[PDB]
């Protein structure tokens, strides 16, 4: 548990509560309390994935090949995006842990703050849209009932067809609206300002506000499109983002392989419980500490918790397999006292190649974070440009 | 493990990281993460093999014999090429190990460097094409959807037929492009310059750059061809390379038989653990070392690791079966002390025929390497000439 005093906690903590609320709301929505729709998986992680799920809800070899190709492309893109996001989250957590040596915000927590603001924006927008959808369906019930009562050309969804509805056809709906209902449906403006206020309540930099406004314009444009036109637009967006996706995924495999090579770039809390077995290797037919197994365990967990005092004047946490290979010598009789083993680990951590790898780890970590941030920014930028160009061209 | 200090490592190490990245990317692509295409094996080792796999994806006795003949010829050529490549790789590794006696680059590592540059070029180009293919399919989804919407003559692939598409037919695609999409697809230029920069990042001699440019021109020409015309062109390339393939394969059997004859041309790390059994033959009813089994093992592994001091002033590593036949005499009582057995092996390695075979091994090894390099260069040269001539003749 944490016993630290919050005190002012002006930033990164109100955002923490807001992101906790967003996560619990997403979990509750995914749990599907009661009976609802979502026949398919309906992950709704992103706009492209949500459009793919909607399509899933919806000569012969032509369509047989086309449907399969669409499914394969959508699944590949979504899997790549989600794996990249998870890897970036893990890398950001590792970078924050590494920087937390020594509320000490600096550039690392600045990057953390902007990424968390983006995550908060995305979660809040998804929650707002999900909440709106239920009201849309509830009101569409009455739109369909009224349309059937007066009688308009309708399809499986029940709402009168936009293309087939003439002015006289829409006159029945106008008369019904004049009669009762009073459903203004003006939310497409009020909505975003409300969200803005919530963001103002949370505290967001101008970049996050711009991202939220762009998400509003693109989401409203997408909602205004017909299902077929919406699918066409989202698939064109996927095509124009394909090269960015390929660059992002390739960078992710490169950086995760580098992580697999480097323990310093990614620590782990599991080996904190592993070190005990190494203690056993100091006892079985071996001359180690003079009956100081508890002392050895305490000093090893301290070293794996706070780190060794590097001679340069810094403190670095020793990883697991480097520690065990340092302990595993040709004959254990050489390493008996605590001073000897700490001198051994100190001199081994000061290896030239090991040192170079140590200061290489944060650089590659921050490069990975910067690259994924730039990839996301470029994806959003090309998406907003294409969507606004299409909207202008249509009308 | 290796504890050497990298320090500058300007060459052959950045290339090492790049080739490691290429190999892991190839392994990941071959693993087929998730669901994708590639109904057949789809090895995609070379252009000819990839074309054969594509054909595999695609009176009566006429076609029955023709398909079988095509499959047999393609399989034979691909198997010969891959076996030759593997044998050449093993020979190059053995030559590097032999030269490493005594970062000592010389002509052997110059040949290694140029071969590694060629391998890096091939791997990077294959990875770039594989990455591009997914985007091509994703965008072809929308091209097919739009073409079906407006309505062009189409086949199982879904894209409108090039020959059947008139100017008026392509006017629908032009209007759709003016409408939305904004898919420039200008990569066929930017792509290669990007690769060039990566090569500039890696560090490549001018010959490698020329090879990469030729691979670009031939790959783009192949991509521009129709499937039937592409098959015709690749089969003509195989026919014009058939004599080079025959020369290459015959040279490979000759040189691998010579390797089977000569241990000096190809050592092995396995007998390093085998020598121990010979030690047993020195104990069972035999007068050998005076209780120095560990000393004998240490001296034998040293001899098989660093080599014996030849009287000429050089150091050569003794092979396995020559060693065991040196030890296996008519009566083991003659060879008891270490000095006697080392004198025996020294005088046996100085045999006139054995010596001649010793200096014959590197010569035949480098001849094999030069021959395979020339075969590859001539194959690429005739391929580029035929492809450019065909491209000029078509248009």
């Amino acid at each position: 548990d944490r016993a630290a005093t919050r005190d002012a906690i002006t930033k990164q903590i109100s955002a923490q509560q807001n992101q906790a609320a967003a996560t619990q709301k997403f979990d509750d929505m995914q749990a599907e309390v009661g009976q609802r729709g979502i026949v398919d998986q309906l992950r709704t992680l992103s706009a492209e994935g949500r459009a793919g799920e909607v399509n899933q809800i919806l000569e012969i070899r032509k369509e047989l090949t086309g449907v399969q190709d669409a499914i394969q492309n959508r699944q590949y893109r979504a899997a790549g995006e989600q794996r990249a996001q998870a890897a970036a989250n893990r890398a950001a957590e590792a970078h924050s842990l590494s920087m937390a040596a020594g509320f000490t915000r600096e550039q690392r927590d600045e990057l953390r703050r902007d990424r968390d603001e983006a995550k908060l924006v995305s979660g809040t927008i998804a929650t707002t849209f999900q909440d709106y959808d239920e009201s849309r369906q509830a009101q569409s019930e009455i739109m369909r009932i009224v349309g059937k009562e007066v009688g308009m050309p309708t399809d499986d969804q029940g709402m009168p067809d936009m293309s087939r509805a003439s002015q006289d056809q829409l006159d029945a709906f106008s008369n019904a609206l004049n009669e009762a209902g009073v459903q203004a449906n003006t939310s497409p403006t009020e909505r975003r300002n409300a969200v803005l206020k919530s963001l103002v309540d949370a505290g967001v930099s101008s970049k996050g506000i711009a991202q939220a406004k762009q998400e509003m314009e693109l989401r409203e444009s997408l909602e205004g499109l017909a299902p077929q036109d919406r699918t066409k637009v989202e698939a064109t967006i996927g095509a124009v983002n394909a090269e960015l996706d390929t660059l992002q995924r390739t960078a992710t495999e490169d950086y995760e392989r580098e992580v697999a090579r480097n323990p310093f770039v990614e620590p782990d809390k599991d080996p904190l419980g592993s070190v005990n077995k190494i203690v056993d290797k100091a006892v079985k037919s071996g001359f180690g500490w003079e009956g100081d197994r508890q002392d050895l365990n305490n000093m090893l967990v301290d070293f794996a918790t706070n780190g060794i005092k590097l001679p340069d004047g810094r403190t670095a946490v020793v990883p697991s397999k480097l520690l065990e290979q340092a302990f595993n010598t040709t004959n254990t009789w050489l390493f008996k006292n605590a001073g000897d083993v700490e001198k051994r680990i100190i001199e081994l951590m000061t290896t030239d190649g090991m040192t170079q790898m140590r200061e290489d780890a944060p650089t590659i970590r921050e490069n990975f974070l910067k690259t994924v941030s730039d990839i996301a920014n470029q994806k959003r930028s090309n998406a907003v440009k294409v969507t606004r160009s299409a909207e202008r061209e249509k009308g």
